[PDB]
């Protein structure tokens, strides 16, 4: 494997974690985390997309709700898509990658 | 300030760094960072592309110095940022960007 | 600069942090973390904080209590009463933080 | 399992690799790491250098990986967790050494 490409957050989930089991069997859990910056001249709030699979994506479903507070190690993926255009999203998905609920 | 957002990238300039002068500079460019795996059997590759933003010194560095494939360690941020395109459709980007606590490393 | 030393932490103090004032005045905290792999073992992590991020530590931070920490490595030689003696820490720096998560362990 | 436990390095080898067997037959790598920074002093003026040393270990793979492309000056990434362990030397004395170990759930890139 050639470089690094690592991902570490500390946030509250903006919403419930959505699980969706696949065909074979394999968990998968989306949410949004909430990270923020406020300064002197103010507040900003950066939304991350994180994707979790398998026994990870599990813990999630079963104990994971709206502002409960995680750690997150993962991987950026910018995926294509089309619906309705093409259109892009980069999300930190957990692969190597651990999720630490804090609370 | 409230939760940890942190990116640490290590990988390639895709392309020379983009430098523009506000007088602060900005500097851009992409990074390729790769997994190998192995087929269930063959050598397989996937290369992943970051979008790259510096301020300051930092930008003024990587005008300098950095190149199309020069390998470079990033520690930085998550940011995305909203546009609409000239047809009207909103669009998004998420960058990697490189303000005060981060850093931007040569190797 | 020349390379890169960084070391991340979440965990939990092992007791109450102790604040210090150096021959100088700036602050300094000093108290244990504790992480566990699980069979369980627990690291304790030697946390040094300096300044205002020390007096905030002395403030609001008690044992049990949950942080996150970004600092980097740093070994110190001391002798004792006569040995020579080395001590690793993790050390809180510029680019470094402390972070409340808030929660706190029992007994 | 529990927290957080993570050290990110880059940095140059001290010394070539040692890559002793245990007798269960996996492979354990050490080696030191130099990382430096260089900064202004704010007060003073002064320019200000500092070295730290590391050691780090690797298992497995990795420390076969080490023992054989590694060597002194090598630049490489590791990533792993912190470890003291205590030991009573010869003499008697009590000691204890801070590690960078590199298990699963680690890596070790080599640069250039």
């Amino acid at each position: 494997s050639r470089g690094v490409n690592k991902v570490i957050l500390v946030g509250n989930l903006g919403q419930d974690p959505e699980v969706r089991y696949m065909p074979s069997g394999g968990a998968v859990a989306n949410f949004t985390l909430a990270t923020s910056e406020s300064w002197r001249d103010k507040e900003q709030t950066e939304w991350h997309r994180v994707v979790l699979f398998g026994k990870l994506a599990e813990v999630a479903g079963e104990y994971l709700r709206k502002g409960s507070q995680v750690y997150i190690e993962g991987q950026l993926r910018t995926r294509k898509w089309t619906d309705q255009q093409d259109k892009y999203t980069t999300e930190v998905v957990v692969n190597g990658g651990t999720m630490q609920m804090l609370g």
